[PDB]
C-alpha cells in the first residue's frame, strides 16, 4: 500500500473518488484528507469526508485518519448550482447510522484543528514514504505546499494524480465570460494550477476531461449498485452517482491502480489572466517546461468494474 | 377501515415521500393506483419511480400491486426547470434498484406502460366498489381531464381530493420574469385544470397550500434522524430523497393517512387563468354558491414529522 492523501472539493465524484482510495487498503492507505471550500461549503464537504470515513472504518479496516479544512479561497467560485451537494449528502440515511456519527462527532474537535493546505503539507512531508496526493478538487492545496515549502514538499510527492483541465478537448467552464476552453477545478484558481503544473520536480499525472468525458455516468452502471445494497458502500455509491462523469472517481480509480490508464507527457501551462480562456490547461512549447501524464483513453471497463467491486469492501 | 386512494403526482421528491406516507400506511390506506404527469419531473423517470418503490413495498410489506400510469397531461406553463431534483436520479438510487424489486417491476411495467394516465385515474375512480380518495400532488390536470369526461359519472365517486397546491393567504413559489410570485407551481402548470377542478360542485376537495406547508419545512437535523432507521428500505429511501430536499406533497399525504394532520377551513377557490403576473393564483371568489374547497391550517408538524419516522419504518 502506497501512502495517498485526498485534496477534495466535496462534491459527488469527489466522494466517490474518496470510497475508492479509502476501500482498496491493500493499494492505498490513505492518511489524509482535505477538502476545500469549492464544490461545497467546506462545511458540509469535510463532514461528509468525516461520516463516510467513519462509515467505513467501523464497517472495514479502514484507519482513521485525519481531516482538514482548505483554508484556500477561490479565485473564480464554482457554480452554486450544484456545488454544494455535499450538505445533502451530509443528510443521507446511509451517512447518518448513528455508530458512524457517533465516532464522528467524538473525532470531530481533533480535525476541526488542522488546517487543510498545513495538513496536506505535513502529511507530504512527514511521512516515511513519498505521498501519492489525489486531487480531485482545485489545485490551490498543492499550489499553496510548493510556494511555502517548494522541494522539501515536492521531492515527498510520489505523484500529484490530479483531476483538473482540458487539453485535447473542450472544457466544462461555459458562463458568459468564458469561451469553455476551461475545466472547473482549474478555472476555480488557475493561478495555484499554474503553480503545480509549471513545478519542476512534482510528477503529476493529469485526469483532464480528455480522459473523463471518456467514461459518463450510465444509469445501468450506476443501478448495479442496487445489487449491492447490502453494502453500505454501495449504497453510499449508488445514491451519489444517483444525483445531479466520474472525473474524480477516475483520478482516483489510477491512484488505486495505474492500469485505469496509459499517460503521455504533456507540458501542461494555465492560462491566469482574467481572460475568456482563464483556467484552460495548455500545451506549452517553452523548451524544458516540466511535463506532466496526461491520462488517455481510461480502461472504462476496468475502472467501473473496480468501482463495483470497491463499493463492496462494507 | 382501509379507504382507496389514487395518488396522482408529479414525481418530484416529495411525491414520493408522499406516495411513501399513502403506500406504507395499510391501515388507513389501499393504494389502488398512481398516475404520474410529466410537470416537474420527466414522467418516465416517475413512472419508474413509482414502479420502483411500488414493487420494493410490494415484496417488503405485501402492498398489493396497484395499476400506474403515465398521464398524457402536457404543460400549460411549463416548469422552465430541468432542475427536477428526483425522478431521474431517484429511477438508479441502488435502494430502488433491488433486483427482487426491479425484477417484479420489469414483470409488470409493460400491462402499466398501457395505462394512460388520465383514463386510468377515471376507470380506477369510477370502477372502484367504494368511493376514492383522490391525493393529488402534482398539478390538476387529470382530475380536470376526468371532471371534463365524466363529470358527475366521476366525482360522485370521489370520496375527496386532498390537493397539493396553491397559495391563498401567503406568497405563490412561481417567481418569474412575468409573474408577481403569488401563484403556486403545481396550479400553475396547468391553471385551467386547476379552475376546473376547484369550481366543480359535488367533489369534496381538500386542499394543501403553501399557507399550511410552509409551516412544515424539511430540516436537516430531521432527515438525519432517517440514519437511526436504516435498517428500513423506506427510511433509506424517504431520507435519501429528503437528504435532497418544504414537505408539500408529504403533508398532503400525511392528511390522507390521518386527518387530524390539519384542520381544514371552507374556502371558495378560484384559479387565475388569464395570463397575468398572478396567472395560476388560487384567489377567493365571491361567486354566489361558489363549490368550497377545505383548505388546510396550522397542521400538526410534528404529528406529521412523527409519522412520516414511524411510516418510513413499515419496512
Ligand atoms: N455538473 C458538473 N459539471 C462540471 C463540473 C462538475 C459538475 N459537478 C461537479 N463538477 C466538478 O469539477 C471537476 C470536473 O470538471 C470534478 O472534479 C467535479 O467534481
Ligand atoms: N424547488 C422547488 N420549488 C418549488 C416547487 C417545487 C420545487 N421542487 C418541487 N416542487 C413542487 O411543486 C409544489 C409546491 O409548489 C409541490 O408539489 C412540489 O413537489
Ligand atoms: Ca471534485
Ligand atoms: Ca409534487
Ligand atoms: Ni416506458
Amino acid at each position: 500500500a502506497k501512502n495517498v492523501v485526498l485534496d477534495h472539493a466535496g462534491n459527488l465524484d469527489d466522494f466517490v473518488a474518496m470510497v475508492l482510495l479509502a476501500s482498496n487498503t491493500e493499494k492505498v492507505r490513505l492518511i489524509g484528507a482535505l477538502c476545500t471550500d469549492a464544490d461545497c461549503f467546506v462545511e458540509n464537504g469535510f463532514n461528509v469526508t468525516g461520516k463516510i470515513m467513519c462509515l467505513m472504518h467501523n464497517n472495514m479496516n479502514l484507519p482513521l485518519f485525519p481531516i482538514g479544512k482548505s483554508a484556500a479561497t477561490a479565485v473564480n467560485p464554482f457554480p452554486k448550482e450544484w456545488r454544494c451537494l455535499a450538505k445533502n449528502m451530509d443528510d443521507m440515511p446511509i451517512l447518518n447510522i448513528p455508530e458512524n456519527v457517533e465516532l464522528w462527532d467524538k473525532i470531530k474537535a481533533e480535525n476541526e484543528k488542522y488546517e487543510g493546505q498545513q495538513l496536506l503539507a505535513d502529511l507530504v512531508m512527514n511521512s516515511e514514504e513519498k505521498v501519492t496526493i489525489c486531487v480531485t478538487g482545485p489545485l490551490s492545496n498543492v499550489a499553496w505546499c510548493i510556494d511555502k515549502y517548494g522541494e522539501k514538499f515536492t521531492s515527498k510527492v510520489e505523484e500529484c494524480v490530479i483531476m483538473g483541465g482540458a487539453v485535447d478537448v473542450r472544457g466544462n467552464v461555459f458562463l458568459p465570460s468564458t469561451d469553455g476552453t476551461a475545466e472547473w477545478n482549474i478555472y476555480w484558481d488557475p493561478a495555484s494550477a499554474k503553480t503545480v503544473f509549471g513545478c519542476p520536480g512534482l510528477r503529476r499525472i493529469m485526469f483532464s476531461l480528455d480522459s473523463t468525458n471518456t467514461v459518463p455516468v450510465r444509469s445501468p452502471y450506476v443501478q448495479r449498485f442496487g445489487e449491492q445494497t447490502n453494502f453500505l458502500l454501495s449504497i453510499l455509491v449508488g445514491t451519489m452517482w444517483a444525483m445531479c462523469y466520474a472525473w474524480d472517481a477516475l483520478t482516483a480509480a489510477y491512484v488505486v491502480d495505474q492500469k485505469v490508464a496509459n499517460v503521455d507527457p504533456v507540458p501542461i501551462d494555465v492560462v491566469v489572466d482574467k481572460q475568456p480562456n482563464e483556467g484552460a490547461t495548455v500545451r506549452t512549447d517553452a523548451e524544458n517546461y516540466p511535463l506532466t501524464f496526461v491520462a488517455r483513453n481510461p480502461e472504462a471497463e476496468f475502472f467501473l468494474d473496480m468501482l463495483l467491486r470497491s463499493a463492496r469492501a462494507c
